[PDB]
């Protein structure tokens, strides 16, 4: 059905920041340097292209804005381009000098298919410094109506959107420089009426620190408003009488840099990159005070003008210009990742440590195996002790048998916890026995566990520790009620499997522990890496896009399948050797997501619904039926399977 | 003239149906629903009220913000919509639909190949067991229009629907929680001129619910002069922590005139002939009436009226009404011997 | 420090309808009646008595209300009635004839201690069948302003409210008659902008069916607006021309009926009745989408006149006008408490029938111990399987003893029934974990209960997954607020709670319920008859604590309000209503030391210790109105707080005997 490679067809819109030649005083030559770019940007199959403040005239030119040949050649050029956009794709929006009434505005020109859409005037016009704005042009706040160009009335005004009819989620506001960096910028109340991609036109002369200052406004009015922000500043050719230029051009999304372009360059850069309108979607559709402050504002929110368009993109494969993480929960880059586990951490940490205030300080229970979760528990309890003053010996540790258990023994020796053994067996067998009799003995003991642990915390003035981890829950591997999913605290319940191992060695490098310590906790790894219907780095994937954005089985496959299919392709995080580096089809994707859609949506939630207490961690979510994840425990996943059956292909 | 025809003497044929709720599958929902409007229009019904959130079932929490949901919410939508073109009845049917940047909880009208408008619930309960205002938007204040497969049809809280071949059929629809508040969306919109009030509710049941639902349903009846009609969810509704009674009712200036099985294995409709001329002459008897909307004229005035029309069957299709032999002595032994 | 035993200083109001005698075109005469009722009103302790329509004139005197001396004759006796009232205690709201501007309004006017607060036309002038009021009267909808009585400007006007200022729960609005009848009254405007008490003044000349018609549009008014609802209506006196009065008054609270009084008396009559503001306001608070409906309206709503007045209403016991019941699980109307039962049976039964159905029909694997909640949800399972077209013998039910009923019964409803002794996995265990008493020590403490407790949950789960079923939790909603449970492994953990929001006062009820439909026969009516007679002690009686679960779950009312509620309802056993099933015998009384202990032992356990256990509760229908104690649903609350603040107010606020 769908066209599955095709980033449009999963809601992605294509956008391009451009930086072109400057001749300033030349815009019959700005014309033609806009053009290449343009038909660049259409060879891409770019659905928009921002210029920089003033692209026609040159931002630079002062007085010679106010001259009628600068003026008439200004419009000529403009009416070409428009000639001209009728064979291309993108809407494209280019900075012009254009007369209206008594003077010239600051204008961006708003241009698809052959005709002008609106024309933007700068609202705020900087008269300060370096600065000149208010004495060649006047300001744009508060005017509408229309403006002629070329025989033909427009929009103009600073309360317009551009909405494409054949992608909704893509509807287009246009700011101009200064109209960001006021309390109020007007892409804010457009974001509020509708507007899900934001474009700036800069001139924005270059000062040690002002790229900074770009980024930290673009960036924060992207996540404030759920947005994308498209920015482009002007560069080579424009005057450096008094000023110096640095071609800057970036896009962000939610807080998020997509791409960005290089500062100073010889010759004209873009920023391309493809938005994805479903996460935009998927974030207003959540919060919801977002739409409170739209309803508090709403006179003004409601009136902007609506301008519709028809895109046409592009339905084939045109690949994705996306940076696409194969493990949303563990940050390639390191510095980001250190800082992910040192929170992480810190959270399970001073989780337990108020439980155990709160219960004025009981002993700590754990059945212990030797494999990464329960070790890294066995971890949290002991900082948490430590930090609170607490004899280690508190932390009652248990080997329950019924390879990987001399780690258990080892750690639990260096660290100098209390260890002890329960053998289970007979109680198992006895049980078993009455009851009447694979699978059944695996459960019989797996419960034991639970209840030996749960008696020794009666016995012992203690607390059981739950050490079950974010994706368990999420698959529902797990023993329900008398079974390792009940505790009395989980330290783990919102830690994904992906992000454990790196914790641990978090844990390592840190190295407060021992050196005798952190040798065990190596150890564990080196034993543990070498729960069976799926790798978790997919199951993790998917898990994300579910409990973030809600997004469609086809879009998780899509996104999988990019992140997933060339081993070569993308980053990797650290701590993996290149022969622990997979790859997956999309039939291997395709497999494990009908697996993760039907455990998921319709298996697991009675799971999850009687949960033990634990601390949220993962920005991306937790599983509390009290808190991210409120579901039914009794329904069917049929719309989800149904969905991968008629849109996702078999290979 | 046919004496014999309900329609030609003022009646105006009304359902309230619950049906089987399949949660999380909107093509499921939407085969229960179609089943059901295919029984009204036999029995040549004008119109047929289902419960909220129909499509998706009401009980489905966070699931409602799930994209697979939506979309096949949408799809199920715009397939009971070419249904109807061959059907009699109105149908007012819930789903949860995006507009702008949240998803609404809403009745959509439904008549003849055509969706007439979308009402939003306006007021969303966030208290005990109820927890809309995390997943849906308020609809109050809801204005302008919604695309629904190819159409910009009207969207808010201010619409009524008139037959304009039945002027005593005046339709306004509200959603559950709605009717329990001071002052009602209903409430104006029958001074505006609405003679029949739909309700879609979820409204899980607890001990007294019923009580409470037929306190507010047969005094905003008997305050508004208007036909009440209320659907509630039932069986499929998730039990993962309430129950589902799938009471239905119609109300008529206080009066009861039908209502359904409490609890019921399977599918049930309330259905009952409206006298819209009784309306009519309370409303024209009754002076205060018309003093209260032009105390609030603003209020009433701003309402949108969206034409369809009906055109019901001609014939004698009997009279779903108990008329009494004596309106002056009550059959009833006990109410007689109050009287 | 409070004086514990004064309605005031609970939070409650003294209202008091009245109907007094009309002699028509007689103010002098009808001022005398009003004051006369105004002064039993103030002996009673009343802080509002509220009068028929017209009070000063008639009602129903037609176009006398326009002569001169009639008009004057008003006027005077309205001055006196104001100088009365100097030292009287109640706010006093009187109908009078007025003159303002052009014409006349049918007014009400509130009296307060030697001033007018405010005068407040009607809004809507009936003018059809047997009223003819736009003949005399002007509407008062949205007139403003001012009016000139005896020396003084005061309010005139429809949106007034008139708030107490020692009583901040207490805020009036006036309406009267025809008002509350019309779409859009003027009294739900006002409950948004803060009224809490609603006064109608009706005439309302009698006629079949009408009463009805007054109690619905009064009684829904109260539950809508989550106010008291004030109604009072001319009697005696009145012309009958061509028309007869009742006389009738009552008094609503949030739907509820506080007070009526006789209708057609001899002679004057009075509801009075104590309306609890803090009810109100705890459900006001509650309700958001209450404030969402006054913020659509923000225009309307804030636009409000509030005039204040000091109630200074007296300090002592007064008694509670109220009727408290002991059991607000359980009502004591034997109708009422058969519809419950009905109710509550049926959402068990359907919520887990739809467990069932989703499931693809498991078996269902039960531990019956001969108790009331197991024997209770055995017998909702076997309904389930009924409905659902499941063999009997699918319910797998266990006798698990440990350290006759349900089997007579099990074996009476065809049900697959089981016993497996517990007794050598509790004895291999115990020793396993080094217990005394394995060792031949009686120390019977916890865990030695809880390792029993824990195996037979444990069996019961490996046997659901060994045959395919799922384990039917047995604990209910009184055991669920106590904590009086094993966490985790044992009792408190299952696959699905039919129990869960059943609270243990309403279970034998249920049972009884059961008999009584008779729909399982002669022998399983014996069965469960006999589970009845023949049936913790350290977590109190379960008729308090559930009285205090109600309190907290529905109102949150302090701990001081909540002693003084199940005082007044469990002080005297010879006083006030039992429930059907309570033999002479079985009919306790609870000193103030009783419930006070109870209480202490209840905020203890419900606000801090037993959170945790409710905190990972299996699922399971809500059932009653009072709520259930779901995390998913009804009851938000942390694992980790003391409740330091509620036993530090009883050390403070409630005596100790
Ligand atoms: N919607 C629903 N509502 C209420 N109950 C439902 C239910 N669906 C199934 N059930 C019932 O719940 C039970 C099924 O749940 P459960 O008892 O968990 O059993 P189940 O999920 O079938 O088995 C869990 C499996 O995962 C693996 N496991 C177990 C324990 C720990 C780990 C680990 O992380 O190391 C892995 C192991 O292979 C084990 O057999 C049955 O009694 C079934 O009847
Ligand atoms: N806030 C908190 N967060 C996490 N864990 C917490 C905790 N508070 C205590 N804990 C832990 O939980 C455990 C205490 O809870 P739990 O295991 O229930 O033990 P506990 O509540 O101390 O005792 C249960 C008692 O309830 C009574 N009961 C139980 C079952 C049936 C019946 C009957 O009459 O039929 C009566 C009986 O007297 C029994 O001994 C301890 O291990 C404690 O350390
Ligand atoms: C974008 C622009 O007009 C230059 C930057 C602005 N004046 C600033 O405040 O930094
Ligand atoms: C929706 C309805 O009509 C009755 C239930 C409602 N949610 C309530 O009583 O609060
Ligand atoms: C006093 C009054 O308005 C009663 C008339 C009312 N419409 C009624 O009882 O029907």
């Amino acid at each position: 059905s769908m066209n599955f490679y095709s980033a449009y067809q999963h809601g992605f819109v294509r956008v391009a920041a451009c930086t072109h030649h400057t001749t300033i005083g030349d815009p019959a030559a700005n014309a033609a340097s806009v053009l290449d770019m343009a038909r660049a940007c259409h060879d891409d199959g770019a659905a928009l292209a921002v210029f920089p403040e003033l692209t026609l005239s040159g931002y630079s030119i002062e007085d010679v804005l106010l001259q009628d040949s600068l003026l008439d050649a200004v419009e000529d050029a403009l009416l070409d381009l428009v000639t001209e956009s009728a064979d291309l794709l993108p809407v494209l929006v280019v900075g012009a000098p254009l007369r209206h009434r008594h003077r010239i505005y600051n204008t961006a020109v708003v241009i698809h298919r052959g005709a002008v859409l609106g024309v933007v005037p700068k609202s705020y016009l900087p008269t300060y410094r370096e600065f000149y704005e208010r004495r060649q042009m006047a300001p744009g706040d508060g005017e509408r109506g229309t403006i002629r160009i070329g025989g033909a009335d427009v929009a103009f005004g600073t309360d317009l959107l551009f909405a494409a009819s054949d992608l909704p989620g893509f509807v287009l506001h246009v700011e101009i420089c200064e109209d960001m960096f006021v309390p109020m910028p007007p892409s804010a109340e457009a974001a509020l009426a509708g507007a899900t991609v934001l474009a700036n036109l800069s001139g924005s002369p270059i000062t040690i620190g002002r790229a900074e200052d770009r980024r930290l406004l673009a960036r924060s009015a992207s996540a404030r408003c759920l947005a994308a922000y498209v920015y482009a500043a002007a560069g080579e050719g424009e005057s450096t009488t008094d000023l110096a230029w640095d071609g800057q051009t970036m896009i962000w999304e939610n807080g998020a840099l997509l791409a960005e372009s290089e500062r100073f360059p010889k010759g004209v850069r873009r920023s391309v990159a493809d938005v994805d309108t479903e996460l935009l979607r998927s974030e207003r559709l959540r919060m919801g005070t977002f739409d409170d402050n739209r309803r508090h504002h709403r006179e003004l929110t409601e009136s902007f003008r609506r301008i519709d368009f028809a895109l046409d993109p592009p339905a084939g494969d045109i690949g994705l210009l996306r940076e696409v993480e194969r493990f949303p929960f563990v940050p390639a880059d390191p510095q980001r990742l250190q800082q992910d586990c040192y929170e992480a951490y810190n959270i399970q940490v001073s989780g337990l440590e108020q439980r155990l205030r709160a219960l004025d300080y009981p002993k700590v229970v754990i059945g212990v195996s030797g494999g990464l979760d329960s070790t890294h528990a066995l971890i949290v309890a002991t900082h948490a002790m430590d930090r609170e003053g607490r004899p280690r010996s508190d932390i009652l540790a248990f080997a329950l048998p019924g390879h990987t258990k001399n780690n258990a023994i080892k750690l639990a020796r260096a660290l100098g916890v209390t260890f002890s053994e329960i053998d289970i067996g007979d109680t198992a067998r006895l049980m078993l026995h009455t009851i009447g009799h694979d699978v059944t003995f695996e459960n019989v003991q797996a419960g034991l566990r639970t209840d030996y642990l749960f008696r020794i915390a009666n016995q012992r003035g203690g607390i059981v520790l739950g050490t079950g981890d974010l994706s368990e829950l999420a698959l529902g591997w797990s023993t329900y009620g008398v079974g390792d999913q009940m505790s009395h605290y989980n330290v783990n319940a919102g830690v994904p499997k992906t992000l454990i191992q790196h914790l641990i060695r978090w844990v390592i490098s840190a190295g407060e522990f021992g050196e005798k310590v952190g040798e065990v906790l190596q150890s564990v790894l080196d034993t543990e890496i070498t729960a069976k219907v799926g790798p978790f780095a997919l199951q993790d994937f998917s898990l994300f896009q579910v409990l973030r954005y809600g997004f469609r089985p086809s879009k998780i496959a899509f996104l999988a399948w990019h992140a997933w299919n060339d081993a070569e392709r993308g980053n990797w995080p650290p701590g993996f050797p290149k022969s622990e580096r997979p790859s997956y089809s999309l039939a291997e994707i395709r497999h494990w997501l009908q697996i993760f859609v039907q455990r998921f949506y319709s298996f697991s939630q009675f799971k999850r619904s009687a949960l033990p207490n634990g601390p949220k961690v993962s920005h991306g979510g937790a599983l509390s039926p009290r808190g991210d994840w409120r579901a039914p425990s009794d329904m069917s996943a049929r719309i989800w399977l149904d969905q991968i059956d008629r849109e996702v292909p078999k290979g």
